[PDB]
């Protein structure tokens, strides 16, 4: 579990450097099982996420190694079940199964539990993978795919708006005889940059980061060498450590342009935000963040990703402001911890009434997802006194070395026993 | 990490007596904190909250013992500080508070941070206790109330139902000047329970079980010996066990006059029920439950700790039946995990439309908290084939050897280290 | 259509003498078909919904007279049928249903269609019945229930909190044969008023205004007089009306012990509150209301028919505050209308972010139902110039003179044609 | 305000023509408004929305006139005020407060007004309009917009989508000095249609139909002639006449396009649907539909338009299906008068549950909003016996001819007193 000893207040101010999106790397990491010549991923964070997903391909006779480059010959896979030891500790795993369908008929994976910010059901998955050609079956707790021909591309409308879903089916569109149309399509930058991974592969799809999707079935990918878009919920975050301790800080290795909702809210917010082309600096000059209403939505609008490192932007912040959640049921578990350590919030539906403070007092708290482990630890650095975040492994799983990329802020952050 | 390795299908059947509520043994536990004289609480279950019960007991310098009985010896009380580490392992602990500030003019507690199952805030403790005269901070995590001397009596409209908050502000009235009147009490039996605990040491309460209890504060409280109510949740949960398992059961040390809606349910849902003084039957008849409809609500409506249980009853059952849950607004953790196990349900917000199927199956599954535990478990005795239910630590907070238990039903369960 | 013209601002001042309830005057109304013999109901306000409970029991061939007092002598019913075109300007018209097949062993009500607060099914009404024996069908609209003989005594346990269906199954209940028990009853001041008329009559009720009703069947009711409690609503809306337009007010022939919810908000917002016997005083002291925060349940709870009010309080209060609607989901169409007045309002969900503002302006709104109705006449008296509120009819359903208690008290409102 | 008498069950089959679509028309009849050369919509319906729309524009000094077409010449448009008298009756007149401030400097419309459906504030227009440099005060319940000179181009993130808002940003940016972007706009098809007829007059306009519309500004917009895009409602409506009716209807004038989400749930009903590039047909082939699952999300997913008729679809379908409501808080009105009509419905707060019969009865109901309104004269014709559907003074709204429209298709309706 381990735990975070953050010594508070302190001013956050300085470079880091972005990592790859985690939030890309997974799903091409999957998206790799349709390559029939080896690929090369780079820019890979070195996340928990990551090393389970290597686990996961080399249980299915991928060869798989990594440093920040991430290495995959799949050209021999010849396992096509995902344990159940393995999903359940990354629901991302389901990316497996279209993939595998696609490329060899058949594809096995242990059906996700069981989730703390919501309950995350796969049916998108797993009815999509249907409308293509492939019977599912459920047994013994494994979604059963197969196909026993090769898939067939269709008119796809999907009735609800999924980043995993548009991934698997488009992924597992790559591969089937004809065109495949996703109507009502994520947009989100990851879903553009899987795009264009597959791509590289030598598949065909247009209108990737639009609301719908073109695939033309290939007969099979190729190898090649894709560079991993830049982490926007972790540029994020570290626009947001600088805004709540008064700081100023540039991120480089960035892609602005994935940001658009949450820079105006930083901006909304009183932030000097100026944007290179590799590059987003924020300075407060000195000045407490001003309190933002902000409603969460799929791409390109607020992500729900930030929603918990905006909850303490607004707690800290001057006035009041709302946080609605409109993308997944439980997710404000940061607000009870944050409240332990002075904050003033109320609970209404999916909606938190944040009456900013100008001060947090460290304490004790439990980091229960990974974006409110992060927010928990950002609270740690601008609180007064000793903060310690339990539970810190959620954090490891979608942030590579935020505890050295504190430090490098200025933050007084120890890794401790446990 | 304990695990359950429950094997099905296995019908349910036979005789189960029921333990003492834990429910009314946790707060009359805190309760005793007001006790000037020995305690002994009869027909307390061994539980794990019980033990950290004792434990934090101890911690605040009372003498304390177990076996059937819990004996208890404040008189010594020295230290008033809930610290972290119990709190965090039981939230029930926000119970020391109230005893502490009524009988010593202080007390310190742990400001309870999320719980799996919802935010649970503690608010309505806290403005009841301000209500009583109290003065109460937050600092540094920490609950401080203190007063003037002796709390004062008042009228009290409770702003919304909360067990909890009931339980807080009558014991703190029991040492108060004058009469405290709590409007929109609770009227769970657990609450009938404590004030009869209370009476029992020399309190002046009346109106328990009711929406509203006076109270006219003592001067001092003494000793003396009460025996706990049957658990009307582990009842239930056996009453669902035989349900569900088309068997046949007979639960000793019940108290049926606490279940009246969760056996107007499982009458709705085909069962033969019979009641005497202290026995519930169930008799299925060898058939499958028919769906029913539940919303969860204070008592004596249908209770939210036996939903999870009703929710697998409905996902066994014939047709289509529907759970609200009204109390807590993310007990739905159970629902995913009974999905891998080929249960057909759609949470639609506090809601879960349940589709009986005929079968389940066994599958790998995760307890997240205690009520989900139990079905998972009831649930691994009906399906086909072996479930294995993680964190089985769960149960053990809230069952007494429930694994003895059901396997004097005929289940086929082995608890399994790693 | 009537409006009324409300010219403000203004302080609103002096003494108002409270009309009996509407809501025990309209079960008692039907109750009366039980009746052998003359019945006088006493303190009955006048009002459209009472003219409508008399006319269709004049339909039903009652004879029925009014003046202080409404007399009802159905000794001679003889048509069972509540038609649509009656039931549709008066939903409570459901309440025919119950005396009339526990009396006849027949009745007929078309099946109350939907409503601006919100759907207001009846299946608890229906399933009410059907426990004391009734079979009943839907044909052409029409709820058509059936006994053969007299109805037969239950044990019922009640899936929700309500009122009407409480109302209804404890009217039936006493000429069943045998013992009715009703759990889960709804506790409101009406029901206990409904039961107390019952009990005159020659019926055998406890338990009324607590959460179990045991009702003893007799063969057959006699008559009696029965006066009718005050009208809680009635005196909360004067109690706002003072508390929003800087005023002190007091009611006569109030009954305050079913205020204690109300009363309680009202001294959170900072109103001056004392109690007789039969009187409540409020005063301000010069001073605006500050914001509170409502959560509408069951009696003894907040109701739900002082939420309009109160959140018009809120929204001229200094400072933030919520009204959060458990009872009706569609309950805020205030809000929109008293915007136009210049209220900082929100919805979300069930809940209603207001934020104070200082001055209402008059504008012309429309009432939408009766309570609502109430709220923006209020508005109109405290809003700088003038406010015309159209579909004033609303209003007319549940208050008694409201304009003529309201210029009493220094508001200077005109009733106008077109 | 007059009623329908439908005599069923009838069996709709035949064709239909589809009529322009009533939420192009009316936002393109305000978006005339910018026009200083005369205009001609082409393809507008004969419906009650487009008088109003008429009326409210020859009150601001427009020349306007109709038959199949609506002529407008605005050049001596000269009175900017929108009253209430007008308003009350049509939400979209605030479409006239973009165009009025964007050309004259000046635009005063009267606040709405409260709707059945859901509360529907107007604040995403004021903030677009504010945020393109308007200065906008409420008075009297009249929103007051004013500029000095042109409003200025804004980079405008929208925080919920919405078409009104989309298109008054959208149609007051045209005629903005410099750029405009509007993130998060609608993407409705008659958020695409208005942008095109604005170009037509020589906006300058691309990304309609997209997630973000950049609008560059221009001195002053011309005339032309457009023709308003076929209804979609219209032609969903008409689709599940002839889907419920276990008929088949061929929609002439249609854009399938503007349809896939709709079209894909009537597939999954178990409709054949057949689409050319200005036709739809469906054929049920005698078969009754199967239930279906929807959740309304803005266009292109499932519209809450459509809402209403497809809740009536699973009521009389096979088996059970759910129906989530996103958009609109209080869009069930229908369900209780379906209810009257012998419907199996369960509403639990934003999702209707639906247990489909195999027939439904005819009954007296009741109207309460436009979608809801055609819903219960569909239910009408499918019914056994006569429906009497009051209030369609809601269908005249929306509908045009629908009465002599549904006769074609073989229904027994007659328009009525009653
Ligand atoms: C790995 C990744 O990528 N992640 C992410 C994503 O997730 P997902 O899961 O993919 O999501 P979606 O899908 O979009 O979701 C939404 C909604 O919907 C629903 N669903 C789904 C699917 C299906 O099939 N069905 C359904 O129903 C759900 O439940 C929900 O509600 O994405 C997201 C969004 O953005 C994000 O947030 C995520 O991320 C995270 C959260 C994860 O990872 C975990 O941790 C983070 O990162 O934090
Ligand atoms: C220990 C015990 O007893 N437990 C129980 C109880 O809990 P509580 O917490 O006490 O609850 P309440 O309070 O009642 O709650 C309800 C509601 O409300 C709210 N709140 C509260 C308080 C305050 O202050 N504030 C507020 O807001 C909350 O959130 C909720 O929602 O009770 C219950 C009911 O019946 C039960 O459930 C319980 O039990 C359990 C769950 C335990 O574990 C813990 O909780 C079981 O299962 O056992
Ligand atoms: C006439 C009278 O009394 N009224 C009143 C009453 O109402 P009701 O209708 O009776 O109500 P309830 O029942 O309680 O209700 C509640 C709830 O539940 C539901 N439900 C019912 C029944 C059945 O069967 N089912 C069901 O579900 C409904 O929906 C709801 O949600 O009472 C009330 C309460 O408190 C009141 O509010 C009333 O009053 C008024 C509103 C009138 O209008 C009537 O309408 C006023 O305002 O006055
Ligand atoms: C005339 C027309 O077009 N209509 C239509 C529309 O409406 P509107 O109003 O525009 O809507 P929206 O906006 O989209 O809405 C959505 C949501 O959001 C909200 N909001 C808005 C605005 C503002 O400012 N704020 C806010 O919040 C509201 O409330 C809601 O929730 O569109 C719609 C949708 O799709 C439709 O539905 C409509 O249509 C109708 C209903 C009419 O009539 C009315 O308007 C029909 O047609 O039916």
């Amino acid at each position: 579990m381990d735990k975070f000893r953050v010594q508070g207040p302190t001013k956050l101010q300085g470079e880091v450097t972005i990592s790859g999106a985690k939030n890309a790397a997974l799903p091409i990491l999957f998206a790799a099982l349709l390559a029939e010549e080896p690929v090369e991923i780079q820019n890979v964070p070195k996340l928990k996420d990551v090393d389970t997903s290597m686990k996961l391909l080399s249980q299915l006779g991928a060869k798989v190694e990594r440093x920040g480059s991430v290495h995959i010959d799949a050209r021999d896979v010849n396992v096509f079940c995902a344990p159940y030891d393995l999903v359940k500790t990354m629901r991302a795993s389901i990316w497996a199964l279209g993939p595998l369908v696609a490329r060899f008929g058949q594809g096995q994976v242990s059906l996700p539990g069981g989730c703390t910010i919501g309950a995350r059901p796969v049916d998108l998955h797993i009815s999509g993978l249907e409308q293509l050609g492939a019977t599912i079956k459920l047994e013994e707790g494994y979604v059963k795919a197969s196909v026993d021909g090769r898939l067939k591309g269709a008119h796809i409308v999907m009735d609800k708006v999924s980043v995993g879903a548009t991934v698997t089916i488009m992924c597992a569109a790559t591969l089937a005889e004809g065109t495949t149309i996703i109507e009502n399509a994520a947009r989100e930058p990851e879903i553009v940059d899987t795009a264009n991974f597959l791509i590289t592969l030598g598949a065909k799809i247009s209108g990737q980061g639009t609301d719908r999707i073109v695939i033309e079935g290939v007969e099979r990918l190729g190898g090649g060498v894709y560079r991993v878009l830049p982490d926007r919920i972790e540029t994020g975050t570290f626009l947001v450590a600088a805004a709540i301790s008064r700081g100023k800080i540039i991120c480089r290795n960035a892609q602005p342009d994935t940001l658009d909702a949450v820079l105006a809210k930083l901006r909304d917010a009183g932030a000097d935000i100026e944007v290179g082309e590799d590059w987003i600096s924020l300075d407060m000059h000195g000045k407490r963040p001003k309190a933002v209403n902000v409603r969460t939505a799929p791409h390109p609008a607020f992500p729900t990703d930030m929603q918990a490192q905006f909850t303490l932007l607004n707690l800290v912040a001057e006035g009041t402001g709302f946080i609605t959640e409109t993308v997944f049921e439980n997710r404000f578990m940061h607000v009870p911890e944050l409240s332990r350590m002075g904050a003033h919030a109320e609970i209404e539906s999916n909606t938190v009434i944040c009456h900013g403070v100008e001060k947090l007092s460290g304490a004790q708290v439990m980091a229960t997802d990974l974006r409110a482990s992060a927010s928990l630890v950002l609270a740690g650095c601008i609180a007064e006194g000793t903060t310690v975040v339990d539970r810190i492994y959620h954090i490891d799983r979608g942030y590579e070395r935020i505890e050295d990329k504190l430090r490098a802020l200025g933050a007084n952050i120890e890794r401790v026993k446990g």
